[PDB]
């Protein structure tokens, strides 16, 4: 039978295609949060001094995810999907005021913002490729899109740049490590998606 009759606009996608499209985009997001952040932190932060704290609030950190690959294998359950839509998700509305502060900053005007606009386009990416493979590996999963909320950079106007600082390294800084997470399940992932030897 052909693979699309006619011209669907939806047509149909092959799982392993999105999902392998979904593992390596999370990568990008990976060095969007790395080299963002790291640009911002050696520009704002270069040796402040004070942002050598080990700070890692990170919101997304109350989601029942994975304490360890050992807990991950005892999970087995759609909770890896729902997971990573509230991970991705959560970051949708961080990122949006990283740009949106970013656009209107003088010294940070393009260059950070550049990585700030394509972080938050392709996080939103990976949802879609997400959704269609939680609800192909996952077919009783009606529409599960749950997400942490967001309670942080109460107000963008502190123009002093050591108190603002904190608020971007907080999330720039989580942004990197959580992005590593989203990517790290789609690996774990692949191991029972695609070939049974991987991750």
């Amino acid at each position: 039978l052909p693979i699309c009759p006619g011209g669907a606009a939806r047509c149909q996608v092959t799982l392993r295609d999105l999902f392998d499209r979904a593992v390596v985009l999370s990568h990008y997001i990976h060095n969007l949060s790395s080299e963002m952040f790291s640009e911002f932190d050696k520009r704002y932060t270069h040796g402040r001094g004070f942002i050598t704290k080990a700070i890692n609030s990170c919101h997304t950190s109350s989601l029942a995810t994975p304490e360890d690959k050992e807990q991950a294998q005892q999970m087995n359950q759609k909770d890896f999907l729902s997971l990573i839509v509230s991970i991705l998700r959560s970051w949708n509305e961080p990122l949006y005021h990283l740009v949106t502060e970013v656009r209107g900053m003088q010294e940070a005007p393009e260059a950070i913002l550049s990585k700030a606009v394509e972080i938050e386009e392709q996080t939103k990416r990976l949802l879609e490729g997400m959704e269609l493979i939680v609800s192909q590996v996952h077919p009783e999963t009606k529409e599960n899109e749950i997400y942490p909320v967001w309670s942080g950079l109460p107000s963008l106007q502190m123009a002093d740049e050591e108190s603002r600082l904190s608020a971007y390294y907080n999330l720039l800084h989580c942004l990197r490590r959580d992005s590593h997470k989203i990517d790290n399940y789609l690996k774990l992932l692949k191991c029972r998606i695609i070939h049974n030897n991987n991750c």
